[PDB]
């Protein structure tokens, strides 16, 4: 039986086999405040060595973790070979399906009316933008149909976006039968929806 | 102590606040594939229910375990409130990078060279499909300022594929520098490769 252990920061090496050549400073930022909201959730794979701990899964919530004045995180300390650590740090990341643009915006919208919270508060919460949020809520605000074809992938999320632009509702179907038809772009789309607005 | 403990297939209940509305057989085949060759790695995180237990993050693990016919999967037991329940089943998936297309490829060539493999061997051992792993090996013949394009998603991963099959490599720069400018799709690039291959 495995069990989670609270490693010191101080004892923790970077991930020799690191996949990832880029932080992003504002995702990192987001993770961050998740961790001042709820710690860390996901306990990090590391792998005792003579010097102290490698990281096998875990180097963001890591940098979080210190931005956000932890002075341990919870790990599963495991031995592996050489091979498996450089299978499973690409693995961990690679093995998993995110979320789509609308399941994300339904789980915004449930989480506003269950928790009984405003827009604000739960970006608060979540750690995410007040516009990252409101963005994705918009795209409820859609017809139907629309939210099913994001949904198929037969459009774009970023025409989504631009068709929430769109002044008169009345050509609001025939231009996606046309984004469809003719596999319009989303500077093509913009372009049709400055003129049809004025 | 908070431990991991092997729970029964049987007695484990679906995610009441699931935000995942549409599971994907293929990315399930995949991460079968993976479970069969690596054990499930990462540990669900579940409650107690009065009988059985909730998932609270890991219905994908899940229905993989099921499709790989294993008995039991690994979980941590946690108590948790409805609200943290709720908030956790989004923010398992939402506070989450994933890999840049290039870093995926990167990652391929290393794991190539280090463990002495064939792209089917890896596909294999990764629980991925081989052309999966060859197209992502080919952005890395792409010149490097392209593929840092794809790297930071200025250009897609698509938009680096169709651009091998530019004949007339003196052409590229600016081809791309039209691709940026005017947001041209992939099906429009493939467009213009057309008309600048005949000549
Ligand atoms: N052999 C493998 C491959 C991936 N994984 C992990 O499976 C998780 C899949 O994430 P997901 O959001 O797509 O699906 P869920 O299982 O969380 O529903 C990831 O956390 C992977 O790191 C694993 O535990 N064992
Ligand atoms: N408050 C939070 C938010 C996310 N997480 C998890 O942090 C992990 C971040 O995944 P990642 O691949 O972007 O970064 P690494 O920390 O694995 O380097 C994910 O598994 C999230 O489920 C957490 O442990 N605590
Ligand atoms: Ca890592
Ligand atoms: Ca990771
Ligand atoms: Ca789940
Ligand atoms: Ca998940």
């Amino acid at each position: 039986m495995e069990t989670v252990e609270e490693i010191k920061i101080a004892d923790l090496r970077p991930n020799p086999y690191q996949p990832r050549k880029h932080f992003d400073d504002e995702a990192l930022a987001e993770l961050k405040e998740s961790v001042l909201q709820h710690g860390i959730l996901q306990p990090l794979i590391v792998r005792k060595s003579l010097k102290g701990y490698d990281i096998v899964a875990g180097e963001r919530r890591f940098r979080a973790a210190k931005l956000a004045g932890l002075d341990t995180v919870p790990a599963i300390v495991r031995e592996l070979s050489e091979a498996l650590m450089r299978e499973i740090a690409l693995l961990e990341n690679l093995q998993r399906e995110d979320l789509s643009p609308l399941e994300e915006a339904q789980a915004y919208d449930s989480l506003l009316k269950h928790l009984d919270l405003t827009q604000e508060q739960l970006a608060k919460r979540l750690g995410k933008s007040r516009p990252h949020i409101a963005n994705h809520l918009r795209l409820l605000t859609l017809p139907e149909n629309i939210q099913q074809l994001i949904a198929e992938g037969t459009l774009s999320m970023g025409h989504g976006r631009t068709l929430l632009g769109l002044k008169n509702k009345n050509k609001l179907e025939p231009l996606v039968q046309k984004v469809i038809a003719e596999q319009l772009n989303v500077r093509q789309l913009e372009q049709l929806i400055q003129q049809l607005n004025q």
